[PDB]
């Protein structure tokens, strides 16, 4: 069942490792394609990574639900179906291929369908990390009443990384609600610069793609 992502992240912060959750993505709309096999990456993220976050989105990242299924039966660490949460069907696709959350933009969503669909996710025993981008997207999250937030630095219309305003809003978040840092973590310096300022976990994924004993020194 749901293997809180959040509450290994909470372990994680306890146990003083470095809480990363490594993305699986062949193409992206930044990086470049570089097919990986997704049980090797997968197996050799499970024994460091605190949970993967997997792109079942065909087009853009070039993903597919049996891949999240396949990724969901070879490992034992929380999984995120990364994609693009507007129907509460996706949550149950989501629950039935081996998700243990879901991830919801604040952007592309009214609060409306934020809201109820956070709602279903927990109905599902599941805490969405709701991606925020804004001060705007911030205040809706905190509006639902998130507890597993996600500032992503990496604007989705834009493609630009405001790494400054990315810690605004992490100043702004109560110091309650799980925040995960998504985009630009390029090096481990930031990643405790980050971690000082509240952030517990951390999304990468390119660069673990790229070269996933990468995250061996994130780890540090």
């Amino acid at each position: 069942p749901i293997i809180s992502l959040n509450e290994r992240i909470l372990e994680f912060n306890k146990r003083n490792i470095t809480a990363i959750i490594a993305e699986y993505k062949r193409k992206s709309p930044s990086g470049l394609d570089v097919e990986r096999d997704p049980i090797e990456y997968s197996k050799f993220m499970e024994r460091y990574a605190v949970g993967l976050s997997i792109l079942t989105e065909e087009k853009y990242f070039n993903g597919s639900y049996e891949t999240l299924r396949k990724i969901a039966s070879s490992v034992s660490i929380p999984i995120l179906m990364k994609d693009f949460i507007v129907k509460e069907s996706q949550i149950d696709d989501a629950y039935n291929l081996g998700a243990d959350t879901v991830l919801l933009i604040v952007k592309i969503l009214t609060e409306r369908e934020l809201e109820s669909l956070l709602e279903y996710a927990r109905s599902y025993g599941m805490e969405p990390l709701i991606e925020i981008n804004d001060e705007n997207d911030l205040d809706i999250a905190l509006r639902i009443g998130a507890r597993f937030i996600g500032i992503n630095s990496r604007d989705l219309e834009t493609l630009e990384i405001n790494k400054e305003n990315q810690r605004k809003l992490i100043s702004m978040i109560p110091s309650n609600v799980v925040k995960v840092a998504e985009s630009g973590i390029s090096e481990r310096n930031e990643i405790e610069e980050l971690r000082k300022l509240g952030v517990n976990a951390f999304l990468i994924g390119s660069s673990l793609m790229r070269n996933p004993e990468k995250i061996k020194e994130f780890i540090l």
